[PDB]
């Protein structure tokens, strides 16, 4: 039938969670989406072969640690770590929600691909070569995205899902 996949997109605001999860969902670019609004979306793919029912997280709100929001995100079985290349800060942020992964799943090895989105804008603060050696040092690949041109939006999915089947073994 389908093999069923939860993801968490996770990362600061304003980094394109939103706009990477709706270009692959409704397959536009959203200029403006209400930067609070948290949801789950749900999609039919074939990724090498396989039919994937993505369950995909796109994370908002407020920064709070409920037991629901712990609840809420370590149903993940794999995670979009987000964040801008023209935001360093967002960047530097990646650390503390590979740290609130990790406790949640509790687990050292948890499936997860680092994204620096906006490939498309001229103003690039983070470099690709900062955002690899942080990737190897967590052992995840690591995506160049642009939910404006879609470019990179499906591969960065895909290798997370194929990051949780790895883990699977
Ligand atoms: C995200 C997450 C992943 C895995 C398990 C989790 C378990 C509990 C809570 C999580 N959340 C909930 C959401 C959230 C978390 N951390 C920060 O941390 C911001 C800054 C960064 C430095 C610390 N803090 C000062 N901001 C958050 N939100 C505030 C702004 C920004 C994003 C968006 C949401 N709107 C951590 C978890
Ligand atoms: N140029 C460019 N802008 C983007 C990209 N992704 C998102 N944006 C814009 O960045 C802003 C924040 O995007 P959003 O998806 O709401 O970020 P979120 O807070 O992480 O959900 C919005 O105005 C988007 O139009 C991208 O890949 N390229
Ligand atoms: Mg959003």
């Amino acid at each position: 039938g389908m093999t069923e996949y939860k993801l968490v997109v996770v990362g600061a605001d304003g980094v394109g969670k939103s706009a990477l999860t709706i270009q692959l969902i409704q397959n536009h670019f959203v200029d403006e989406y209400d930067p609070t609004i948290e949801d789950s979306y749900r999609k039919q793919v074939v990724i090498d072969g396989e039919t994937c029912l993505l369950d995909i997280l796109d994370t908002a709100g407020q920064e709070e640690y409920s037991a629901m929001r712990d609840q809420y995100m370590r149903t993940g079985e794999g995670f979009l770590c987000v964040f801008a290349i023209n935001n360093t800060k967002s960047f530097e942020d990646i650390h503390h929600y590979r740290e609130q992964i990790k406790r949640v799943k509790d687990s050292e090895d948890v499936p997860m691909v680092l994204v620096g989105n906006k490939c498309d804008l001229p103003s690039r603060t983070v470099d690709t070569k900062q955002a690899q050696d942080l990737a190897r040092s967590y052992g995840i690949p690591f995506i160049e995205t642009s939910a404006k041109t879609r470019q990179g939006v499906d591969d960065a999915f895909y290798t997370l899902v194929r990051e949780i089947r790895k883990h699977k073994e």
